[PDB]
């Protein structure tokens, strides 16, 4: 038959027994009209579910103030919680383990997305400069955010708490805290953004307090063994760079050891390495960013991660695990339909072997 490979090796993560190490990375596909999950997602996540395979759903918005893009799903209303259920059940029907990624864009937004035209919230009052959207035809503008006050922050921390609870109500096996790519949590961590003079700014310790308070609220709420967190210390997305990525990364992983989480998901830098973080972190380490079958196997073998998440390739190959397991050809992915809004085209029309 076929020789076993590292990527197909079983794994015990948190309270779960995974059958392989190919993880579906969190992917924003903007096909959730009205911020409500849709029927087509049922088929999407179902095509990608395998027994004991881990799936991390697209970034899900925690509150009205956390919206920065059209058609991204939310999880703060009963209507949204009910819409997720059939999707969750379809993943479970094939034996997959599903984590809901909870998110808040912070300053990466515009007043037109905000309730009452309010300004976006962030750790700073500095806004982003315009960016070109995915289609290379439209320019995205951002409103300057308002700098949250010290005693207002705990309420925001609470929003992640409720979201986490709601995901559990929807049936998710757990939640991944979105602490990467320049969004609210990352905005607080990165020194090029956090210009605060209170206990949530300045030192590396204060800048991580927000994220850590969030990890604490969520773990207490749903149990730490049902909680993961994603970070990208080295990423510069949305003008969120840090002058010492390595220490920032080491600080976070070391600080996360006391929480007994289900896992730490770190994004590879696009020198800088995740090795140190992997070494300092005592739990399950998930890595992502530019992997293929070869690099995946090598990362597992060289002890660089316990799980490897795939994004783009999982978009175009519904059966990525199977293809790696047979070292079969892979469908090419079309970035033109990554963020387009059709219910089928570029979302579920990618073929199986
Ligand atoms: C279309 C698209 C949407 C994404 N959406 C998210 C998201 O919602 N949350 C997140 O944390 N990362 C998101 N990412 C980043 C990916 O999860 C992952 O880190 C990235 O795909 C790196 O791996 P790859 O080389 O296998 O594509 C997205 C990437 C792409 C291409």
């Amino acid at each position: 038959q076929v020789d076993k490979i590292p990527l197909m090796s079983p794994c015990k993560m948190g309270k779960f027994e995974l059958c392989h190490r190919v993880v579906l990375a969190p992917l924003t596909r903007q096909r959730s009209y009205g911020y409500i999950p849709q029927p087509h997602a049922i088929l999407h996540y179902s095509q990608r579910s395998t027994n004991g395979g881990l799936l991390i759903g697209e970034a899900t918005v925690i509150s009205e103030t956390g919206i920065g893009y059209k058609d991204v799903p939310g999880i703060w209303t009963k209507e949204q919680v009910e819409a997720w259920k059939p999707i969750v059940d379809a993943v479970h029907a094939k034996g997959g383990i599903f984590f809901c990624q909870i998110w808040h864009v912070g300053r990466v937004s515009n007043k037109d997305f905000q309730p009452n035209g309010e300004d976006p919230i962030s750790c700073t009052d500095r806004g982003l400069t315009p960016q070109i959207m995915s289609n290379g035809i439209d320019i995205a503008h951002f409103t300057r955010p308002r700098r949250l006050t010290t005693d207002e922050i705990p309420q925001i921390v609470n929003e992640f708490r409720v979201a986490a609870r709601n995901a559990i109500e929807a049936g998710f096996d757990g939640v991944e805290i979105h602490g990467a790519h320049g969004y609210l949590i990352d905005q607080f961590m990165k020194d090029q953004v956090n210009d605060r003079s209170d206990k949530y700014g300045g030192s590396l310790e204060n800048r991580c307090r927000f994220a850590l308070e969030i990890v604490e609220a969520v773990a207490n709420e749903i149990g730490s063994d049902r909680v993961g967190i994603r970070i990208s210390p080295f990423a510069h997305y949305n003008e969120a760079g840090d002058t010492n990525p390595t220490a920032l990364g080491l600080y976070m992983v070391e600080s996360l050891n006391k929480y007994d989480l289900a896992y730490c998901h770190v994004v590879e830098p696009r020198t800088e390495s995740l090795v140190p973080m992997r070494k300092a972190y005592k739990g399950t380490f998930i890595v992502a960013g530019g992997y293929d079958r070869e690099d995946g196997n090598r990362a597992l073998i060289e002890d660089r991660a316990d799980l490897v998440a795939y994004g783009r390739l999982f978009i175009s190959n519904p059966d990525l695990p199977k293809r790696f397991e047979l070292n079969a050809p892979l469908n090419k992915y079309n970035r033109d339909t990554f963020y387009t809004s059709d219910p089928i085209v570029g979302y579920t029309d990618y073929p199986f072997l």
